[PDB]
């Protein structure tokens, strides 16, 4: 698991989050979008999106990123304590979403990269080792749900 000071610091990282949600929760779908095209075929709703322009034009992916980090952030803020929040995410992800486990790493991925790229210099070597920490816990908590469920995609 991760000490209190990495809980701190994964917290600490996560308030700049919280200042640009629907920001920062756009530019993560659109990192994994452009990076992982496949992905985008697991939102129909998204599919139109042709072109990274229509992605930044697109008011519904802001608001789908916002549904997105804000159960992230409310998952985060249990540090680790986060089974009943976690569990139906899981479930929900793999028997209607079909989301295989990779895909969770590319969106962890994505995320230090929007940290990165929002904040450059502002994310220190400390915050990314916590917060790589942290979503390692809870893509590696989801995979234990995915086995128990024997999805793979
Ligand atoms: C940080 C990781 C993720 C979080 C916290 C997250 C959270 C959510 C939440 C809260 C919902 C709405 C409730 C639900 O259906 O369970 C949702 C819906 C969905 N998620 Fe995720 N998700 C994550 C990653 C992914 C990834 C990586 C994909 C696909 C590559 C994905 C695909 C979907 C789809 C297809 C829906 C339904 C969207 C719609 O049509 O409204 N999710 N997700
Ligand atoms: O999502």
């Amino acid at each position: 698991g991760l000490s209190d000071g990495e809980w701190q610091q994964v917290l600490n990282v996560w308030g700049k989050v919280e200042a640009d949600i629907a920001g920062h929760g756009q530019e993560v779908l659109i990192r994994l979008f452009t990076g992982h095209p496949e992905t985008l075929e697991k939102f129909d709703k998204f599919k139109h999106l042709k072109t990274e322009a229509e992605m930044k034009a697109s008011e519904d992916l802001k608001k789908h990123g916002t549904v997105v980090l804000t159960a992230l952030g409310g998952i985060l803020k249990k540090k680790g304590h986060h089974e009943a929040e976690l569990k139906p995410l899981a479930q929900s992800h793999a028997t209607k979403h079909k989301i295989p486990i990779k895909y969770l790493e590319f969106i962890s991925d994505a995320i230090i990269h929007v940290l990165h790229s929002k904040h450059p210099g502002d994310f220190g070597a400390d915050a990314q080792g916590a917060m790589t920490k942290a979503l390692e816990l809870f893509r590696n908590d989801i995979a234990a749900k995915y086995k128990e469920l024997g999805f793979q995609g």
